[PDB]
């Protein structure tokens, strides 16, 4: 079975939605089932709210087995709103196998006021060079500025 | 100044082209300059003989920066003389900060006899994704197959 797990932790989670519990997106490899009919799940995903300037997600490869990353794109859709999401990590690296947090930030400029479209474009590659998972294709995200 | 090195070892050297001395094809994350008028390199270079089945190539990311390589193609255009090359490594992964020795195998079949054209196209990618390195375009390596 896969080893690559993907969630945002229970305190984080809670500052987000309100309620203090993991949110698995990746478990044993595997995409979460909230996640397979994305625009469905897209509709119960609000706008970053203002309050929030950047988002801890946690992820290992548990296993003996090595997995690559590579952030595709990081693209503000709004750049008079919000800068380029960030990520304080390489753009191309190894999952740890230690659980890690990767901070994504949205940097919201301030010299204007609204809802910010954004693009995090994720790949993971196994040993063999093949994309085993992936943002789903064309995902939008949104971040609250003021 | 860069820290990727790949060279062929004196020994193997000397067994491949009867001199024993370090053949640098990369040297602090620079293509040697025997390789930047490679079509001239190429003249240069015969049909790997008979009596080598395989190759020893030696690599190292001597710094603290990692860099992640990447086989894209090992392919035979003789299949009925030679199967695809082979590397005893996986096809994606990082390049060692220790120095490590990759032996690139040329399976000749034995149902058949001549030389044999084939491709070892790799890349080496920066943290940033970035292809700083990477097989010349096009390039064809020959196999003697008796
Ligand atoms: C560090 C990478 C971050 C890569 C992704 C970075 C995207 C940055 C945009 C952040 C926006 C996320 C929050 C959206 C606003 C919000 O409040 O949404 C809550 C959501 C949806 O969760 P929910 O509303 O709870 O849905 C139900 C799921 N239950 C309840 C069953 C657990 O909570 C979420 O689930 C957010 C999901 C965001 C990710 C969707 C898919 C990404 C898949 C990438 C796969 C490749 C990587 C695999 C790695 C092993
Ligand atoms: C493990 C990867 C092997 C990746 C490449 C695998 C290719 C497999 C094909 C093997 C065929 C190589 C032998 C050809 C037959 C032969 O006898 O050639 C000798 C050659 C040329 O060397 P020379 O004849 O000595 O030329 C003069 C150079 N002086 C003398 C100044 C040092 O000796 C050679 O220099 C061989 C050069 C073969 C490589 C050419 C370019 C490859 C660049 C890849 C860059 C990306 C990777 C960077 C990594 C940090
Ligand atoms: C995000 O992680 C950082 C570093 O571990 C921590 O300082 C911060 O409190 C975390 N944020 C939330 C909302 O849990
Ligand atoms: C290639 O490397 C292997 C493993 O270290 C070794 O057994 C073999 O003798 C080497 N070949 C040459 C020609 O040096």
């Amino acid at each position: 079975t896969g080893s690559l797990y993907l969630w945002i932790d229970a305190h984080q989670a809670r500052v987000l939605i309100g309620f203090e519990e993991d949110i698995l997106i990746v478990s044993e490899g595997k995409m979460a089932p909230f996640t397979h009919d994305f625009r469905k799940a897209q509709q119960r995903m609000p706008a970053i709210p203002v309050n929030i300037h950047s988002m801890n997600f946690t992820w290992q490869a548990a296993g003996q087995a090595e997995y690559f990353y590579e952030f595709l794109s990081l693209r503000s859709l709004d750049k008079g709103i919000m800068a380029d999401p960030t990520v304080n990590v390489p753009l191309l690296g190894t999952v740890p196998h230690k659980a890690s947090v990767v901070q994504v930030g949205f940097p919201c400029l301030g010299k204007q006021d609204g809802v910010a479209a954004f693009e995090v474009d994720v790949i993971v590659m196994n040993s063999e060079g093949n994309t085993i998972l992936k943002t789903p294709q064309n995902a939008i995200f949104f971040k609250t500025c003021q």
